[PDB]
């Protein structure tokens, strides 16, 4: 049907006592209920947790889950990654237990950043309320978007759209020398992914970092939630990689900030949603319309 | 095209007196024009009747029939038992003038919960109107719900989702004690099945009933018509099987009540609608969001 | 102007451990900041506080406060008081930064109740968030409505809609020997006033009870809200005084529980507005549609 | 405030058998309780009656009742009555219980076409359903309207608008030699009158009918209404007075039949609304745009 | 209430023949029924006639008639006149008749220029049909608007605002030496005044024109009605007095043609409708956003 | 019927070329014409000016211009000025033809700050069009608003409300020990005035500046425009004042920078609009929702 949307994040920690306190107080998400090692659950909605911290040595990604429809949608998967010959492994008992799905796959793309394919998620039913009054915004949108790094941007794109079905929705170029090759160069090309009418759920930089993540985005309602998170992050000396700004892609209204694992968050608003019968996709030039002031980092 | 919706339910009763009484002082239905035996006709709407009460020595379930488009959508059914091999009958020519249906199919699934399905039926046309001052929710909604039981739910899962087409919906576990397995158990499967945009038009619990049916649920468009119905029940002393509350699944709001056939009647409103395009199949942890207190029978 | 709505109520209380637990984990008010020791701020909205809870040896009413537009609107019912000859008294300095409004009267009805009509209050900005999700109604219609006791109908009709300027918006007439009086000659009546578009922000019962107060109304956006809030009241043992229905005269989807100073609470959804130009003031003949069974039961 | 609506109507009749019968299965309306023995009350929504059968010896009508918002809007009638120096009575105890107002006046027009106009009607608040399926049209419209007969249309316009303040809505011209004057000299004015948004709640003919009354209107949600009406009217028998059309003036989709009492009902649907502050009073010079053959017919 | 609308338009004329033609084919108006011998009734909606041509022996305006929305609206009219001073006649019982009003009194303001202020108008109900399609814009705004020629600007202003009550909605300032003053010195003004939410109902430039009339002007639903006016008119060899163009005052969609009187005819749609509460009276400084080219061309 | 808005503000200026790189590159309004030499016509819609900027030897404010709709509503502002005894001179025919306005009253509130109201502007047609692409919110609106500087904050709210007829929107209380006074004794108020629905059009801090003026604010359609400004601000070097926030009281989106006199603009979008039959006037505890950090910062 076939991937429909990012489920959860599962990322690994040297510091969980940040992550709660930066998870709690200035992105308002909600802790779930038990939570092995511990293991922070976060929650945003219905879902037993969106961001899932376990603690280890490193700072880094563990997996993407990504939702399918149903049992039909991830035989589709199945299929796919069958016909390219891409090794994948079931669940184990253990595994599907903990996830909390009926049925997962888990492999890894070229690059190999770790996916996990499900169906059938338990949902958790009492109301979810930040303390700061916020709502995400989730549902057939999915938790929000990705942008991971690539070894390699052609190879990506095969993968991404040819094996796993997902839209290239944008993409935008990098001059040779960021990417290490001579002034000369073949630029390189950032390439944005989407497998619902969120613009992208999914984005593959070809530059390295050391979490594998560039940033995760969660969406509020409103440009007040935006602007509340903006004011804790600050009040709590969280440090800033851009300025709020609004993009030209998706044309959310966003600021980003590091979180604890290293890595930034972008929290925003007013995200566009894109039908594929409409739809062209095209190269972007410029990152922001407005703000997005990138150079706030140092 | 399919089945496409819950059409009628036949019934054997033991007190046709009670039936009529409850039907019309309760549940404000009309009642339908001869009826053999009889026999008593209840009427939602144009339908010449939905619930079909017949008198014999047992309080159950005879046949749920099932509404098809046309003579092609009951053909797509033929089609699909012949290919798993499920044996089935056609309807005779004094069967055909019971029902008022153009064409019929007879079967069981196997648990085996009888099964008609049809195409071409009568209507009546008279304004069918309730001395209460309600309206059910029918329509391309269908007659109601039926929540049945089922000897084994996996097999269910396969006879209605694979051979007969309908889509899951909505799937919550049952502790193993509950259906007699050690405390050590396999969860079992409560299972609920859309065939248009009611949220679901069917269920499978799997533990018996004396019946064979667990609730039927019957929709008006109103709260008010809700909360009128339960004070016509309490003032004649319906037993409860449930306080108003509302669903987590279908976000019906209602409340359930002892019929004289022994089973419930599950009487409410705002049922949620799904279109299979969107729709994500997962597993509900909780019955309701509030309410529906199940321990009011003892 | 007028007064255009009810912008608080403050209660005397007996115990207070159990009206902090009422108010925060049935009610899903939010605590507010920073009341007398140990006086109790329970909040809906940016109002500092809606329900006001101090210390005392009875449970009972203090005063119910009114708010008014502006400072003219204010005026508007000194002249009404003015023209009837009904004590008041303006605000002292500790009482206006007590209260955080800027101008203030204190008056009585004629049955002893006991009123404060302000304008000029501080809103606090940083947003209530019930830990339960659920939004109040507030806004132009005020905290919600309060059922008071009366000694004489005709009196206080004349009070709160000659004087006052409230509009008479419905009434339900009461048996004669449950007043009582014999059983020939006249009814005793419930009267509902309103001062904005809430059908009604309050009303008068001739009947006694211990603590001033028949009950509060205080109004969530959804039944789903309701619902929620019955259900964290059964957990809790809250007594409850009237089963889930809808009221005739308001539509209120609402129940009635008891509250730790053992008057109700009627907790509800779906008022009625109501605009003067063409309301008609008529006679409700049952408190309910459907539910509402009291039975359950006080009083 | 004023008059704001037709609130009732009582009649006198000869057949008690046959207005029940035709109450019931022809209008659809609703048997209310419990009327003196055997008078009988007709309902339409949740007055207690709207239409009043009394027996008696004439098919006559009786008194039209007229609403108003609250006690201040019927002070502001009597004023008015007072002005012009019409005779009222106040109503009697006895009559208050009956009427189920908190107050009313009774008076007469100059033809003795009498009136009463109260506030504060008890209403019923269990749903009143007709068999038929049909709501009517009530609410701020009140219960329909009423053409009376009238002795002299200018002393009619005079009591009506100058005097109580129903606006003028609009006019149609009648023959003079079809009201027994020459043929030349001056016509004689059909006058629609209205006092809330339903385009007419009162208009006068002066021209004479038996019973007081030359036609009662109800009104119904939609026309598939109107048809099943109709259609049952025909099955019973019913005399028709005029088949299905469109008025020119409230735009109303209706028919007309005789009643038991002799005198026209009109049924009908899509009644036009208006708005005071930009209706302009004119002329018109058709029953119709379509249909309304009076010629099948009376009278 | 006031004067609410532009009723009609009475004018002489000395060719009937090819204004008949011209009301007919160009603009697409009705014919009415029965003028008397050889005049001409031209319909654009149920009034019987909007734009009533007589033969003569000038083309000239003979009244404008104004629509009040009832007697009592008339007698504001008479109150404000007799303040004044200005005399008025009533009109005779043929006049009446002719007409087909109720009511109606005749004056002329300081210019000579000549009014009737009426209610109470006949309307004929058979459904006007255009040959070619179009729907006129007139109910509450009325026939449209009229641009008159006046004396003195100021003792039109103090008439027309101060004496009827016409609200100034916009004005245009017109160089001193094209009125026939100076070059140094005051210059002339054309005041657009209003009854109704149509911008203007009536203009005033102090500008000498042969008929008294600078412009009619009537507008339909849509620009598909205005594209294919024109054609016909083009099509006919009407003179063409100014392109199709956008005003800057009432964002009119219009062109201006030549009538067989002689002065223009504006026929436009989107006519912008202004609430009193709200309209500031300001200065135009362009007659169009674009197009509106004069030059093609008269006066 | 009053003031209804503000219409204009007249600056004086040490460096004109400042202030036009500025209202044109960073604001991105528009050069009127043809101002005396060289003085500059800021546009922001059709008034001729918005923001007129006259070389001088400080930056101050000149004037603020006032719109009423129409000679009446001037009048009933002049009769109101002459009943408290304010001095107010008419504009002499130099000043009328500078303004482009058909009347004009000047005078001074007590703190010497100097008003022009004003009725009958000129406007001017051919679309004013950013070069930035973002529309202005005026219309009804107006301008904007200002804050100014006050002497006394209970004889401005006299002036203002009680004289002028503003309504008193919001209010918010300043320290008694930044106004110079003790640490027991009265704060000072910040009190914001409307005479439209633009929650403020005017508001007064009793705290000195150099210029007369607190901050202008302007106020376009969208977010982005007020991103975009921000950034071509950032880039130009502009001094900010205050970063990016929500108001508490009129829910504006904006920021604040420096202009080249030294005072503050707020540049904003999504202001908050107000029925005054329903809105109370009540007190703000803070500035901001989020944001507005004036740390960044002046002053
Ligand atoms: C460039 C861009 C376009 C659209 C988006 O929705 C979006 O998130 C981005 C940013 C992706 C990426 C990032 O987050 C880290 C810093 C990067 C490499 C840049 O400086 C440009 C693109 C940036
Ligand atoms: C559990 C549930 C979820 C969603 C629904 O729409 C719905 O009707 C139900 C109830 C089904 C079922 C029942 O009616 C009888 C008592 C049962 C076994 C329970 O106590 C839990 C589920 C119940
Ligand atoms: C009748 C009624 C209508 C609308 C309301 O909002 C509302 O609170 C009521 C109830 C009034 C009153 C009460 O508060 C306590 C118990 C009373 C006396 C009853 O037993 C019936 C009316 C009840
Ligand atoms: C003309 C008319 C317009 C609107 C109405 O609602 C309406 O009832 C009428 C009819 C008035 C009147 C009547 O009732 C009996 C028969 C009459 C005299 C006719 O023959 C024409 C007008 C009719
Ligand atoms: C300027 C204007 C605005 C709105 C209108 O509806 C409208 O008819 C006009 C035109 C007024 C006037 C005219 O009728 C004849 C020729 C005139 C004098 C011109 O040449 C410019 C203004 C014109
Ligand atoms: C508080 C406020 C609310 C709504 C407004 O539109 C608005 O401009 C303000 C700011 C008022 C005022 C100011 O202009 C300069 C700096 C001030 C004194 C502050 O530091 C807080 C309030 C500010
Ligand atoms: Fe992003
Ligand atoms: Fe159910
Ligand atoms: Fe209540
Ligand atoms: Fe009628
Ligand atoms: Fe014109
Ligand atoms: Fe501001």
């Amino acid at each position: 049907m076939s991937i429909r949307s990012l489920g959860y994040l599962r990322i690994e920690a040297t510091d969980m006592a940040a992550w709660r306190e930066y998870g709690l107080k200035v992105l308002g998400m909600v802790e779930g209920k038990g939570a092995p090692e511990g293991a922070l659950y976060l929650r945003m909605d219905d879902f037993p947790a969106r961001l899932v911290v376990v603690p280890g040595e490193h700072d880094r990604l563990l997996e993407a889950g990504w939702e399918c429809a149903n049992a039909e949608g991830l035989q589709e998967i199945r299929n796919r990654l069958d016909l390219e010959g891409t090794p994948y492994k079931e669940a184990t008992a253990a595994e599907l237990a903990d996830r909390r799905v009926d049925e997962m796959i888990r492999f890894a793309d070229p690059s190999g950043n770790c996916l996990e394919v499900f169906h059938g998620t338990a949902l958790e039913h009492r109301r979810v309320v930040s303390p700061y009054g916020h709502r995400f915004v989730t549902g057939e949108q999915g938790m929000g978007h990705v942008v991971l790094s690539t070894r390699d941007d052609a190879e990506a794109l095969h993968f991404y759209r040819d094996v796993l079905g997902f839209r290239l929705r944008d993409s935008m170029r990098l001059p040779p020398q960021m990417v290490g090759r001579p002034a000369d160069g073949p630029p390189a090309w950032l390439r944005f992914f989407g497998c619902n009418p969120r613009h992208h759920s999914l984005a593959f930089l070809p530059m390295p970092t050391s979490s594998g993540i560039v940033h995760l985005m969660v969406e509020v309602e409103q440009a007040d939630d935006v602007g509340l998170c903006l004011d804790r992050a600050l009040r709590r000396k969280v440090p800033m990689s851009a300025t709020l700004g609004r993009h030209v892609n998706d044309l959310m209204l966003s600021f980003y900030m590091k979180t604890p694992g290293g890595f930034d968050i972008e929290f925003g608003c007013e995200g566009r949603q894109v039908d594929d019968r409409d739809w062209i996709a095209r190269e972007s030039t410029a990152v922001s319309l407005w703000g997005h002031d990138f150079t706030v980092g140092a």
